Order: C-alpha cells, then structure tokens, then sequence
C-alpha cells in the first residue's frame, strides 16, 4: 500500500514507565497507532475509495500488485472517528465511534517506539510486564485485549517492495489466527478469493493470511479473563494459504497453534476469582502483573514459566489455582501445565507439538510489538471466552465453562445494538525485571 497525504498522521502520545530493580521507574515518551485495516483507502492521485464497505474496487485493484501500487492509506482522526484516545499513561478505546464520515467499531493499535515511526520491539525474557485495565465497561461479548505479535519493527516497509506505507500506518499485521480479513499482506492487496462477510458489513476475507507467534497477556471482558501463549512453526510474520492458515476443518494442520495453552481462572475450575465483586473484582480499575521466567534466571535463558499476579486497592492477589479433578494442581503456565490441561480437557496440544514455551520464547528473543484493542467476534461470539463453549457440549465437562454468560450472548448485532458505549482503558504500563513493576 501507499502513503496518502488528505489527512496528516499523528499518533496519540503514551507514556510508558522501563523499571529497575527496588522500583524506580523512568517515563518513556511513546505513542500508538491504527491498524492499517481501519484506514481510509484512496487512489493516489485523488479520493476515489479502493475499498468501500466489504467490496474491492475492480478497475482500481485488478490484481493485488496493481491494487497495492494504486491505493493509499491515509492518516486517522483518532478520537472522534475510531473512539482512541490517550491522557498520558492511559489508552482508552471505545467499542463504537460514529466520525462524520465513517462508523467504526472496535480498533486495534500497535505501540510505537521512541521514533514514532517503527513499532516499540519489547524483548520479554525474564522480565516482567505490568499495566493497570479498568473493563468495568466491557459486557458480554467484549474482549479488550493487552498482547504481543511477531511484526516487524517497521510493519513490513522494508521486507515488500509495493509497501510504501509501513510501521507509521499500521501495516504489517499477524497472529496465531493467521487472519485472512488482513486487506495488505506482504505489500500485495489480499483481493484474490476475496469474499465480503455477511455479518461483518466492513470484513470480508481473502486467499491469503497473516501468520505469527501471540502472547496473549490479556483478553477479557468484566465476567472472565484469560492469559494464553500460541506459537508458530514460523518465525516471524509470515504470509500463509491454504493448509498453512489453518482455517476451518483444517484448524490443527496449520503452521499456528490456534488455541493456544490458555489459562482462565474460571475455565480452570475457580468460578470465584475474577469479575464482579470477585476477589479480583472486576468493577474497578486493577494492576494485571506478568512475569516471562526463563530456566536459569537469565535474559538468554529458556522461557519455563509465566506468572501472574493482580494488585487492587494496594494489596497483592496470587493467581488462583488449577482445580480440575483428575489434573494436578497448578497456579502458572508451565509446558507441564499446557500437558496437563490438553489431556485433561480433550483438546489437541498444537501448543506444545509446535514447540511450546522454548518456541515462545525464542519469539520473545527475537522481539515482539505491544498490541491493545477492543473487538466482538462474529465467528464465535466471544463464548469461548466467557460462556459455555462449544454451546453444544455439556456445561458439566471440564473446559466448557469458561464464564457466567448466556449462550445466547456476544452476537455482534446484539452487543452493538445493546452496549455502544462500552469501552476499556489499559493504563501505566511498567517493564522491568521481575519485582520491578509494582509495590508488594
Ligand atoms: C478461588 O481462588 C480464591 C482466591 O485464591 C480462593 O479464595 C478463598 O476463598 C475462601 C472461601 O470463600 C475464603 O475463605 C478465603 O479467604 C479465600 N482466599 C483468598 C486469598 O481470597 C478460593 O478458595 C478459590 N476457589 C476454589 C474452588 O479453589
Ligand atoms: O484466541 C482464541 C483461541 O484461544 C480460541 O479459544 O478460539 C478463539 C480465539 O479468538
Ligand atoms: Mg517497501
């Protein structure tokens, strides 16, 4: 895709904080910014859209090289058209924004590095990563997601000839789903198949997607909350077809773990730990602490082990522990656990089968960019999530409840129609070594 000029790019400022061991901390200047998908799509040589509702302009793109040389992406109007805005350390992303011109809904951003130009590249191992969320105003159906992907620092500007736009308009795109909705993949417009989605008016889908290794240190709403790894047999974002994107009935044949070795306090057999008036409690603001432990205490060790812990009010909260019959007790992630869990509930280990926490962490080695954003799911409702799930297997098996929602909830017309103005607001996010991020 091209640079389009109608509409300066300026990326909302954040502040982050990089600590020490003891607890100081020093505020980083950074930013984010949106997603490429989001984004108006323009001739370069005037306004006509290349992209209108779920339909490709035929004359302007008729093939994917021709579409990524003809077509621009053009600067955002953060706050009143896609609902982002920022106040210092605090992000806020709104669910559904109505711009003058354009109704949004949802938004996904990336942050962006000192130079506010590539994305920040955070090198996980052995550290540990905090930031406080308030999803008070996050429903049935929401996911305010806090994670990391395998992009590229510069988004792909310099690894595809036809994309001119890069890391400054949000290009560049992957994760574990290997997303075939991605409109420019590999600097080539991703027309080829390309099928409109009947429930999404603004999505449809094309032949290729964009595959790579997820942290997932966040995806919640205020009923349930999980925590979940994937990895790839690829490194870095990789562009995927057929088999390889493993979409469908080829959900295990693929070069990502779609599934991921989750962990949700509620799906774990504790119902009482995490949302309203729980021990966490999901009606107010609260610190969401992560710690990425290697073997040998080093940077360069081998990722083992990833923590969590939660600060309220100012009182620590160890994560909760594992309470299914038959399965051994754990309260973290460890590649025992994913074991555990996997055999336990039935589900196939893509995770540990594509190399498991050594895999992830060799992804953390290489770096990996801080993704947040706010989204309901037309393919599964968010059940999975926060509900029964599958709907048709009984709630009584281990590993189907994974919230207190109905399973009626989370159809993306619904929520829409119901819950607008929702929203979430990650704020004060701390690196450092492990202990340095909040105060015990
Ligand atoms: C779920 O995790 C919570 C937090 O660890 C456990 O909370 C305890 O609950 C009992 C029963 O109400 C209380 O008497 C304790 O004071 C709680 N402890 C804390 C630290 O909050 C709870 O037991 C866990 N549930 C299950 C089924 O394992
Ligand atoms: O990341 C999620 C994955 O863990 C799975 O359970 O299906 C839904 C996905 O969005
Ligand atoms: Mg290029």
């Amino acid at each position: 895709q091209q640079v389009g000029t109608q509409t300066a790019e300026n990326h909302p400022k954040l502040t982050v904080s990089q600590c020490s061991a003891g607890g100081s901390c020093t505020t980083e200047s950074r930013s984010v910014v949106l997603d490429s998908n989001w984004r108006w799509l323009h001739t370069t040589s005037g306004t006509t859209n290349c992209y209108t509702g779920n339909t490709w302009d035929a004359s302007l793109c008729p093939d994917p090289v021709t579409c990524a040389q003809n077509c621009a992406l053009d600067g955002a109007d953060y706050s009143g058209t896609y609902g982002i805005s920022t106040s210092g350390n605090a992000l806020t992303l709104k669910f559904v924004t109505n711009g003058p011109y354009s109704t949004n809904i949802g938004s996904r951003v990336y942050l962006m590095s000192a130079d506010d130009t590539n994305y920040e590249i955070f090198k996980l191992k052995n550290q540990e990563f905090a930031f406080d969320v308030d999803m008070s105003n996050l429903p049935c159906g929401l996911n305010g997601a806090l994670y990391f992907v395998e992009m590229d620092a510069d988004g792909g500007l310099s690894r595809f000839p036809n994309n001119k736009a890069g890391s400054k308009y949000g290009t560049g795109y992957c994760d574990t789903q290997c997303p075939q909705d991605i409109k420019f993949i590999n600097g080539e417009a991703n027309i080829l198949g390309w099928t409109p989605s009947s429930s999404d008016s603004n999505a449809g889908t094309g032949q290729y997607g964009s595959c790579c290794n997820e942290m997932d240190v966040w995806e919640a709403n205020i009923n349930s909350a999980a925590v979940t790894p994937h990895v790839c047999n690829v490194q870095g974002q990789t562009r995927c077809s057929g088999t390889q994107c493993g979409d469908g009935d080829e959900r295990y044949d693929g070069i990502c773990d779609k599934d991921g070795c989750d962990f949700n306090s509620f799906r774990m057999g504790n119902q009482t730990f995490l949302g309203p008036g729980k021990t966490v409690n999901t009606n107010s603001k609260f610190t969401v602490v992560t710690q990425f432990l290697t073997s040998d205490n080093t940077t360069t060790g081998t990722l083992h082990e990833i923590r969590r812990l939660y600060v309220q009010n100012g009182k620590v909260i160890a994560n909760s522990k594992t309470n299914i019959a038959g399965m051994s007790q754990f309260d973290s992630i460890t590649d025992d656990f994913c074991n555990a869990q996997k055999t336990a509930f039935g589900d196939t280990n893509s995770f540990e089968n594509l190399g498991g926490l050594n895999v992830m962490g060799q992804a953390f080695d290489k770096g990996v960019v801080l993704v947040m954003s706010v989204w309901d799911d037309h393919e599964a409702n968010m059940l999975w999530l926060d509900s029964d799930y599958p709907t048709t297997s009984s709630a009584s098996t281990p590993g189907v409840a994974r919230g207190t929602c109905a399973t009626t909830s989370g159809v993306p017309a619904n929520v829409e129609s119901q819950n607008p103005n929702s929203s979430v607001v990650f704020s004060n996010i701390k690196i450092g070594p492990i202990g340095s991020t909040y105060t015990a």
